[PDB]
């Protein structure tokens, strides 16, 4: 007639790691690293992204003739751009502050293209000969669709003086440019006047552009360049243009109608006719898990990115095939027969045997391990969220600074995650070692010298303990005096 | 007849948090988070700040006629500037490298405005007509007080050639400007010479300014603009000016007399006629706590900023209404009667009863807990300290980079603060748990079978233990031989 | 007639720190901080550094005469620049995007200087009169040697139109310059043409340069300025020059042969004809230690920089001059006569008295301790590595951002390293305490009433073979129980 203290054991093969030991099999565990993605680009909460295909942001905004799919773009969630889009700036040149404009586009979800300066507004200039083979459309030379390349009419280029007032309540993105000719003859053939200028002015802008007539290398079949510029015209402000040649005048402008969360994603992955709440350049994430290792740059409701390969929290006890010396100590193994709890008793009397779990000790441990898991997840709610930022060829130091800043915070938070899991896993296992010892000691305090301590977690009753007597030991109501006289005689 | 082992209990309602349990009431606790401020701006160690009111740094340095309170500024501890100062640049334009100049002002505590080029030095130019209604002073057109707007004299603007040599043995801040006229008629009306230039040359500076005569929008009633520029003239270096129009000559220069710790604070709160050692834009801090959650940007000897709402370190033990089985284990509760220490004894004999504390074990716990608290404070002595950095409209990428860097370190150090407190509170509670068990076991080894283990932390003496016998147990000097026979006789 | 439970003690003076206690003397400990360097500049994995001596990068690239001739410079592991090079630009001026060029050079391991434009290509201009006293060689006026200062010939400076095509298939670094004259007379005496320009054009460059003739302060005895510019000519691309005066024309250019990890180190300590895998400006480091405190800026496979002055991990026991009550508890002191392991027994019996160690208990402690130390060595490899980034006087906001960022990451990883050692040192000392206690209880349950629990860690039994058997885990309680009742009273 004996009663024993024991703990749970199942067929689990899951393994966690600690600072002192690796690959420790446990009865229950919780993974906290999501590792899978659908490998496709999807809608973000029902909103389809804007995929520019092989068109760049500059080609879409300036109106590259090969980017005509994007003339009435619907509202977008994020913008997908291939790393090297081919339909960018058909006529060679540049877009000034292109990276700063992309930063502004990252906070915009929708444009509304509006005609600001019609071609009927240039009666004494030619509007149809600003066309080049570098910008082909359907076999014929064309040009950017949103701006107009003005050239001389009747061998004369009168000084232009035009102003547009943003009578709209929304901010206006306006683009214009200057044409760099190649020689003194081409300058005359296109704009009679030899020495030319462009003056652009607003409340804030005070810009004067002068063409650089020099010999340059051939790009896209053209030795000339076209430098473009942009500005944000505030409501009830006006832009004032003055030029006597080489003026690439605005025709359409973009009304910033929707501002919100967006990003310019560099990706060649395909749209998969799907929806998601979390999107990465490599694919979309579908998980309730607190961490992921897919990609640092994410958008939407996303888990926090880490560089880990495995991250599993220990929630149960060390499974059987010790700071407190109970689990894998004087109790050498767990019981597969005890299924209703983590800790409990095995009784053996003449009426039979059976397993019984101590619900109070088990529920206290369940509440503790649940609070620890919940505490660790909430402690990582505020992590570093990497953002995409673009820099040019002469901004390498700043680009390198942005790389080390985002990578440095990643290694810091990756280390914080793996070390907190490593440390708290050791604590969780030793927390189970306590509750078993405290359960063994609680039974030991109740039985006293009425039973014998075998040393394996079992108590050999000196008296006779039936099923009701067995339950009273588990109850906490074992009556020592009721059986003291029989135990006294049983000794020798 | 009986001696017991127990622990302290009091009326404290202070609560600490652990990883496995929150809102744990403890006997003693130390708050380490300051959450209060006086809500006013004060002097820093007896030095009053420079409060520019509605004037900007540009308006103060250039000499906006509406900023005449600051023509002689005393040495300041920090600079206070409202978010959107009204006065600023009375005549529309810009101050080149404005944010870079504000970065140099943050390392400067005092200027000495000195007159470097008098209006006497301009014999063949008009020095008293360069005024505008955009810069009114007591109902009459005026201009920036530190520069002179030179215009033509006798319908002639001879080419200016002037040089100033820094003989003041300290660095000198010099400001000058260029005026952008609106048309060829206004250009001639003010300067006669139609094509103008400004050449500024030092040992490192080689600048050429040319007016941009164009059509702009009206700002402060003026369609013209005025672009200002600055340099730091090192001692024994000379600045060379040359211009034939549109030149805004320096009159007064700022002499850097004292350099030290300062900051350009952005706040709308008012001066409170107070002194402090720590100042934030929302208020001043008078505290000895190691942490605060007032504002990230502080100046002076300050606590370390965290984003925590509560940060309480557990110093005592779980208060009564663990890993080791003592506190809230076989010892059910604490003793409100023990007030001399954390752990001790309760004796009950024929002479009477009494509460006594174990000085040795209590002092050992006090020293460890005190060293712990001091260790947690010391490891946070080197934290990230945010600094104010300004950026213009075309530095959004870097400004966003700066915000993410400073916010990322705040989240990292906040995480370290709450997690270290969360983990060490758990350890502190088990530390008290073990010390009670180690004290109960120490008496257990002394008495052996001379007393009966009650199981609740009390020992029922088989023999008679008087007041000095009870003291021998607390001393650790209990003579088991002297009473072996009586205890054996009392056992039947 | 007794066997006892005890732990190791020795003569160790090594100290560790915990959060609750400082200067704790331990039996065994492992230092994990490197604090020594050779104080020399050495080769990195067999490759000698490029030491520019008293010369700047710009002086070497442009061809300062007082600088070394720097011909056929071999492949370098890293570049060494004095903090304030005394040569730099002999003729006063500037080099556009100098810091961005040095960033590019930090990612380049070999240059090959090639002659791109011969002086034979200037028939109508003077190619030998562009010298100044500000650029002296042999006490005679000279100039930068990778660039030519073209001067008028026969009171004439005809407009120049020249092009060079990059046929090499490696990227090319080309430098040109402009002279800012002092007075209109000087302009004519040197170039005749009064209004001058320089036009430079490539596939990506569209530059126009007009001289600024003005009065300046004199530097190196010259009031004129020589402003230099650079570009990277991609393969099968051409650079096109056009100027009617004030043109400092390219003569030699630098071909990018190898692009790899390198750095511009700001050091003045001497080359020591040594080899290392880790170099700092103060000296080189040879160490397997996971941390170092020599200098933040390092090149090669290096330990991780921390601002700590001491970092010692506790691998052994609290030495005799806890959460569990064994060490410094009911066992008051350790055994110096016990040299075989951390835990074990001392026996007193018929055959003699003997100290023996429990190898199974010690090995479990050794295995866990080494696993902890190795787990602390790792999880530290992915730290922050500081890079040298340069900024000019009007980029001070960004320089402060860079400095605060690099110092912030150092302070974070310093806090992480010290707090990890403090916390795990304490857990180690308690791990030993539990190990001893569990050993004491393993024999306690075994012997039962066949021995008396003395309370000092010793058991008073009521032979060598039996003594070893209890240490094995075997004991026949029936075989030895009877004498005990008689031995009692
Ligand atoms: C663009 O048009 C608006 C609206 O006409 C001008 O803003 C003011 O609007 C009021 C309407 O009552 C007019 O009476 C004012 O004459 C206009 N402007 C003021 C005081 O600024 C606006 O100025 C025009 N914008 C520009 C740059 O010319
Ligand atoms: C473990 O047992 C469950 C049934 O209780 C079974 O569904 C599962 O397949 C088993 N898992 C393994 C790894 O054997
Ligand atoms: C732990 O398990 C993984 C496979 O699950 C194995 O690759 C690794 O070698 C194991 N490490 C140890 C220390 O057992
Ligand atoms: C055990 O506990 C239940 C209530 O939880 C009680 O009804 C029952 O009488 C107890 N039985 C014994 C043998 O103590
Ligand atoms: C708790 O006891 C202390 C001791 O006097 C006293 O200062 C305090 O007011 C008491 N608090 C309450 C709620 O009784
Ligand atoms: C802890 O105490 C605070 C203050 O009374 C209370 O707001 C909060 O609900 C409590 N939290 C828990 C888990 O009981
Ligand atoms: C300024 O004055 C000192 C002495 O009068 C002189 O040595 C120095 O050259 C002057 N500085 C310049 C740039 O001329
Ligand atoms: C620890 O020991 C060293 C060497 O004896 C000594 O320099 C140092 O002051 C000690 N630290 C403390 C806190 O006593
Ligand atoms: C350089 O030479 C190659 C070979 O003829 C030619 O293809 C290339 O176009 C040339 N580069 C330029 C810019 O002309």
């Amino acid at each position: 007639d004996q009663i024993c203290i024991g703990y749970h054991a199942n067929n689990s093969t899951e393994q966690v790691d600690t600072i002192m030991e690796k690959n420790v099999t446990v009865t229950h565990a919780q993974d906290i690293l999501e590792k899978t993605h659908n490998g496709k680009l999807c809608d973000l909460n029902g909103v389809k992204p804007l995929i520019l295909k092989d068109c760049s942001v500059a080609g879409w905004l300036l109106g590259n003739p090969m980017c005509d799919e994007f003339i009435r773009v619907p509202e977008w969630s994020y913008i997908v751009e291939r790393a090297n889009p081919v339909n960018d700036l058909c006529y060679p040149g540049s877009l000034n502050d292109y990276e700063e404009l992309k930063h502004l586009l990252s906070r915009i979800n929708h444009f509304e293209k509006i005609l600001i300066i019609p071609k009927s507004s240039w009666p004494n200039h030619e509007t149809s000969l600003g066309v080049s083979a570098a910008c082909p459309y359907q076999g014929a030379p064309s040009f950017f669709r949103n701006v107009v390349w003005l050239i001389k009419k009747n061998d004369a280029y009168p000084t232009i003086k035009i102003s547009y007032n943003n009578t709209n309540r929304e901010d206006l993105l306006i683009l214009w440019g200057i044409h760099h000719s190649n020689n003194a003859e081409e300058q005359i053939n296109l704009y009679k006047n030899p020495t030319t200028y462009i003056s652009v002015g607003t409340s804030t802008l005070n810009q004067r552009l002068v063409p650089k007539i020099a010999t340059r290398s051939q790009v896209n079949g053209q030795r000339g360049r076209m430098d473009f510029f942009w500005t944000i015209l505030k409501p009830d402000d006006a832009i004032h243009f003055e030029s006597n040649g080489n003026f690439i005048a605005p025709e359409y402008a973009y009304k910033i109608v929707k501002k919100g969360d967006s990003t310019i994603m560099k990706s060649g992955v395909e749209y998969g006719n799907c929806n998601t709440k979390c999107q990465t350049p490599v694919g979309a994430i579908n998980s309730s898990m607190p961490f992921h290792n897919i990609h640092p740059l994410t958008i939407g409701e996303c888990p926090k990115y880490v560089k880990s390969n495995k991250l599993v929290l220990a929630t149960g006890l060390r499974n059987s095939p010790g700071l407190f010396g109970a689990i894998a100590g004087f109790i050498e193994g767990g019981w597969q027969g005890m299924v209703d709890g983590w800790y409990g008793y095995h009784h053996s009397n003449e009426q039979g045997s059976g397993y019984a779990a101590d619900k109070e000790s088990t529920q206290k441990a369940i509440d503790g391990v649940t609070n620890k898991v919940n505490s660790i997840i909430d402690k990582m709610n505020t992590q570093f969220e990497a953002v995409g930022r673009e820099f040019n060829n002469l901004e390498r130091r700043i680009e390198n600074l942005n790389k080390k800043m985002e990578d440095g915070f990643l290694d810091v938070w990756t280390y914080n995650a793996e070390l907190l899991v490593l440390m708290e896993n050791e604590r969780t296992l030793d927390f189970h070692d306590s509750n078993v010892k405290n359960l063994y000691d609680k039974v030991r305090l109740q039985l006293r010298d009425n039973a014998k301590e075998l040393g394996n977690g079992c108590f050999e009753f000196y008296h006779k303990c039936d099923n009701e007597c067995m339950e009273s030991v588990r109850n906490g109501t074992y009556d020592y005096p009721q059986y003291s006289e029989e135990a006294r005689l049983k000794r020798e």
